[PDB]
DNA sequence: CGAGACAGACCATAACTATAATATCATGTATGGTCTCTTTATGT
DNA sequence: ACATAAAGAGACCATACATGATATTATAGTTATGGTCTGTCTCG
């Protein structure tokens, strides 16, 4: 609605449009600045609210004053240099970058809180208990050589209630404990084939 | 994930923990929904949606009997597939370098168009003002520093038009011949003191 | 973070079970000792209840009551809870943010409409326009006055006016003083504007 | 990006007229002319003339047609549409990225938002659950055997399964190979996990 | 010099369109409610 | 000591108070096609 008030006062201004000829039509005032009819008159009675034109006559009207469509373009170019623009729009996307950043550092700390675990029920871990005698017993899983002799990656040993993950080939599994581990239903039958707790 | 989906996964990670045996009878749709946090209705939705994979059996107007455990398991693998986390890690991950480099593009994108504005100001007291030095004035045939303008007038000189050929911000060294046009800055006073050094009343 | 009511009892109780207040073989009561403890619905006191007795952290027979029935599974289900929480905490801000910059984009929209628009409007401009530079940054330029700088000489410009609060010191001659975050308006051409730029660290 | 019929008339009219094939001092109807010649309405035809002559390019006399005026007039015109060409067109190309960051902003909303889907499924996962690795960068310990690799004593992990083209390659044993973009499974604690981190490459 | 025809402009309406607001529906939670089951007390 | 009856508690349920999101409708908008009237030019 602006746009049209200003098109205009730089033309009152520009001198163009001198004080006493009449104005154009609303329609070819309308089609000049791409807009329409509607705006059109809407832009002229905000433009005479301003004291600055009267419209009076349907067909035209008559312009009021110059030095009042000066003084209002004076006081938008002021609200509106360009340079205050290119002010406005360079603080903008530095706030834009600014919230960037905090919006980085914050997916950065979720991230790097967060560890990652996994739900395949396949790799579930087969809890069974060596309690029958073996001459696999008292042995180390190295000493063993678990998965060649039976297919089975051992997760965790239960000794006394003492649960421990990824227990390396030192580990020593005693008599009674639980042995939990991966494989498929052929591993868990050779563990027990191993243990003879089939 | 769909709101008719957040029960059925919750319901089918129940039925593979062991909770609810093969035989045993599930609970009411308000039992779910409070267990959930959802409306009886979503509730409602997911069972029959989770029913529509045949883990869950419908032959009463409220009752449901579990069915099978595998078909369960099945399903919780494809959404897996579908949501383990790491990969929704390498795409939460992705989508934040994607906005980067959709940043980075618009900077450039930005600073390109700052480059290319280059542009002036409207302002009307700023209005240049256009004399011929067409008359007499000993002042004619000098250099601009050698008149010293602003200090004897108290104008700025912004050109010296000669014969179409301006010369803008001319310095102390453009001479200002007869007929020349002199373009100045002031206010009406500096005006018609350029009219008094000119004789040009 | 608004919750519910029941969510706020399920939790509640579950701090009391972690804390030992209430005996492992204790029978409590939704209808009457809840609700009357936390001053709740019946059926919001007994919803919580069941949430907890999800978790089997309690028993829940017909008629009867509920029974506590165990400690660290209270224990992991609370620390559950933090960690849920702490998650939708950091939603909600993530979320906020989020609101917060497509406002700013709408923002950066009607900026640059607007400079269409003015871009459009400078058909009916008055020849030889001056330009503008805002002084925004530090230069040891600033403080000085036209004469002492010797724009001219450095620059190719001519300057016009000055504006100060508001107000254009035009026709400013050699006493006049530039100072930080004035807008300089003066005349040249391309090389006389990139000169000025250069010239003010900006 | 898009103008219309009589934006489109007066750019053509005003570049043939900067071909010069229409006189200085050339007059011209509308109706029966520049309306045929553009297969447009004699109402647009006028709207583009009007805009045309609105710079003071042209004069359009009641029912006498038009007379050409200026010729530096109408470079100076289609300078200025030129200018006005490349704003509307960087206008156009801010718009389009502004909604792909809005599409992909929602896009990260809904997958943060999924994490609380999967934050609440914790409390009824089965113990003992082995982590998830995707080796996406590159790590001189790529294509080579986990016994080559001596994994458990490099990062005291135990791998459990390692996952290649959707196939999960469980109790992989000593031959098994890790390749890039493998999902790798372990067990430990987590020191493990960021040993594991640090070993493949991946912060 | 007068009359007729053609062209242009202005007043206008309709269609293609987008945005903004309001209403309705769905997801939700809490409270009031009713029925069934279990436990306790009293009577035979 | 056993059986029956009554009371209380819990669970399953529905409705109402509520809020948020989505869809539909209306209004503002612009452009193009349209018609009528007036003015100018050409021809008789
Ligand atoms: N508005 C401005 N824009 C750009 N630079 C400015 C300026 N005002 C002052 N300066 C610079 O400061 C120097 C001294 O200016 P001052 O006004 O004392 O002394 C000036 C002034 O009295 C006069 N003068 C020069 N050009 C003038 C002009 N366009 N209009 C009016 N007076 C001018 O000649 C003297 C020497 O001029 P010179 O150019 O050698 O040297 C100038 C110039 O380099
Ligand atoms: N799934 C896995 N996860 C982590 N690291 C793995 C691994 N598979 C192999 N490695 C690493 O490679 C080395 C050789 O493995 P390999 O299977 O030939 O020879 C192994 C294997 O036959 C057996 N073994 C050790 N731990 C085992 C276990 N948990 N389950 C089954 N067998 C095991 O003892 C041998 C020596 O074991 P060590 O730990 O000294 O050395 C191992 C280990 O450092």
């Amino acid at each position: 609605y602006q746009k049209i008030a200003v098109a205009v006062a730089q033309r009152i201004a520009n001198g163009d449009y001198e004080v006493g000829e009449k104005l154009k039509s609303r329609t070819t005032i309308a089609s000049t600045f791409n807009v329409s009819p509607e705006t059109a008159r809407k832009g002229l009675n905000i433009l005479a609210d301003l004291q600055i034109l009267t419209l009076k006559h349907g067909s035209g009207a008559i312009i009021l004053s110059k030095e009042k469509a000066i003084e209002f373009l004076n006081q938008y170019e002021t609200s509106h240099s360009v340079a205050i623009l290119k002010g406005k729009i360079r603080d903008n996307i530095k706030a834009q970058q600014q919230e960037m950043e905090e919006l980085a550092t914050l997916v950065d700390d979720f991230l790097l809180q967060t560890r990652a675990v996994s739900k395949q029920y396949p790799l579930a871990p087969y809890e069974i208990i060596v309690s029958e005698d073996s001459e696999h017993l008292g042995k180390s899983i190295g000493e063993l050589n678990v998965w060649h002799q039976t297919g089975a990656t051992i997760v965790a040993i239960e000794h006394e209630g003492k649960f421990i993950v990824s227990p390396g080939p030192f580990s020593v599994i005693e008599q009674g404990d639980h042995i939990f581990f991966v494989g498929d239903e052929d591993v868990y039958a050779r563990m027990k084939t191993y243990f003879n707790l089939r």
